[PDB]
């Protein structure tokens, strides 16, 4: 279900925002 | 150590949006 | 289907866990 | 749906690998 | 470094709970 | 920091395979 997917998008976007994040960090 | 300051921030706005993800789940 | 759900929000809590340890982490 | 599973195991490596890194890192 | 030490163990029990994930989903 | 390079390159790969994961979604 469409809702679902969105879930799973909204989801995945944490994950990218979260490596976003980490790599982020690392240069220091 | 700011850039320290402004990590734990960008980070916080992560947890945000992941509670966010959370309390849009619970309604289903 | 619920479980699904329920996996949704099973995955979502690693998330949460994942940046309470970041920024746990980031104190140091 | 098996496709939507999937997609969930798909995620949850990632996760897996987030994690993976992250203790990966620690070590430094 | 104990506090180092603690991390990994915190983040170790993180990807026990993604195994624990992983497993469960696999019986689908 | 070297280590730290190939730290950021493993980083990147994760990445890489979120991207590859959303794309692969937005078919949906």
């Amino acid at each position: 279900t469409d809702k679902i997917y969105d879930a799973l998008e909204k989801l995945a976007e944490i994950q990218k925002e979260i490596a976003e994040f980490l790599r982020e960090l690392i240069e220091a």
